[PDB]
C-alpha cells in the first residue's frame, strides 16, 4: 500500500530543507576570520548584539580579510539559543557598485523560453542565492519537491561567459539528510559576477 | 505495526513548521486596512518596494487605523513570486523605543511536577507583543533544550499557559497538528492577533506530558 517511497521522501527533505526565509544582509564587517569560518557582525540591522557564523571549506576566508566589508545571502542550517546565524559559504565583497535570464524544459520540451523568474541586485552573488532563488520559483510554480507532483529529477545548469556550463542536481538529497547536509555543499562559497553570467537552464523529468 | 506512530508524525511536521527565521520588523506604517488583511509598508528596510500581508480575523483591524505605526512578529505560512511576506495576525501597535528589557519568569513542569523555573529563556524587546511571538520563541526553546517535537523525546502531549493579571490564564495546545498539517494550518490560529501587555505579564507555565 505504498510506491516510490525513496523518491517521495527525498522530496520530503528537500521540501523542508528549501521553504525557509534567507540570511540576507548587505555591508556587513568581518569581525574575525578563522580557518573555516567567517564571524560577521550584523548588530547594526538587528539593533543588538548579532552575529552570523559562516562556515567554509579551506583557504576561501584566506581571500577576504578582517574587517572587510560584505553581503550575505545563506541559508540557515540549524537553530539555537544565542543571537548567531549559522549557514555555510554566501558570503561575498560589498563592490563600489552594488538580467537573469534561461530556459526550462520538462521532459525534453521547453515550457518557458527566455524567462526572468529571479531577481538578483548584487554584481557579485553566491550560487547558493542563485541556487535558492530557482529552486523557490520551482516550488511555487511547479512544486518540484511536494510528494504528489510528477517531478522527480532536476538539473540547474549555469552558462557563464568563457566558461563551460556547470550543472547542480535539483534532488541532490537522501531520505535522511538534514538540513545541514544538504545546504553542505555551498561551503564552497562559489562565487559569480553578474556581467560574466550568461544564461540559464532548467530541465524536469517525470521519468 | 505501530501504535504510537502518529505522534512521530505529528511532533515532525510541527518541528518542521516552527524551524523557520520569523518576519520581525519594527515602527511601520499601515499603508491599508480591510476587513481581514493589515498591508504594512517595510520597504525602508528592504530599500525597495516591499510590505507585510497580516491575514487576520474579523474585528481585529477595525481595531487600527490607517497610517498608525506598528511592529511585526510573524511566521511565514507562505511565500510567492511577489516582494510581499504573507503571515497571521503579528501585528501590535508600536508606542515607546519598543526596546523593553524585562523578565520572563516561567515554572516548567512535566507530568505534573515542576522540574525547574525558568528565568528569561526567550527576550521580548516590546512592551505589547503578540502571543504568536512568544509561542514562537518558547517553542524554539523547548525544541532546542528538551527536544518536545523530536520522535524519541517521550513528551507527547503539553499546553503552553500565559498567566496575566486578573486571573487570566491563556492556554495552548503545544502539539496542535496533524501528520498533514502545513504551516499554513499550523500558523493559523495566529490570526486572532491576540496580544499581551507586558506590563500585564505575570509569568508562564510549560505542562509537558509522557502519558
Ligand atoms: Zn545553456
Ligand atoms: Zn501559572
Amino acid at each position: 500500500k505504498s510506491d516510490s517511497e525513496n523518491i517521495k521522501d527525498v522530496k520530503l527533505q528537500l521540501n523542508y530543507a528549501y521553504e525557509i526565509i534567507p540570511v540576507d544582509y548587505t555591508n556587513c564587517n568581518i569581525d574575525y576570520l578563522t580557518t573555516h569560518d567567517f564571524y560577521i557582525d550584523i548588530s547594526s540591522y538587528k539593533k543588538k548584539n548579532f552575529s552570523v557564523d559562516s562556515e567554509v571549506e579551506s583557504y576561501i576566508t584566506t581571500k577576504f580579510t578582517k574587517n572587510q566589508k560584505v553581503n550575505i545571502f545563506g541559508l540557515p542550517y540549524i537553530f539555537t539559543r544565542y543571537d548567531v546565524y549559522y549557514i555555510y559559504g554566501g558570503v561575498t565583497p560589498s563592490v563600489n557598485s552594488n538580467k537573469i535570464v534561461g530556459n526550462l524544459l520538462i521532459d525534453g520540451v521547453q515550457q518557458k523560453t527566455l524567462i526572468n523568474p529571479i531577481k538578483i541586485d548584487k554584481p557579485i552573488f553566491t550560487i547558493q542565492e542563485f541556487d535558492f532563488k530557482i529552486r523557490q520559483y520551482l516550488m511555487q510554480t511547479y512544486k518540484i519537491y511536494d510528494p504528489n507532483s510528477p517531478y522527480i529529477k532536476g538539473q540547474l545548469e549555469i552558462a557563464i561567459n568563457g566558461n563551460k556550463h556547470e550543472s547542480f542536481n535539483l534532488y541532490d538529497a537522501t531520505s535522511s539528510s538534514t538540513r545541514s547536509d544538504i545546504f553542505k555543499k555551498y561551503k564552497d562559497n562559489k562565487t559569480i559576477n553578474m556581467k560574466d553570467f550568461s544564461h540559464f537552464d532548467i530541465y524536469l523529468w517525470t521519468k
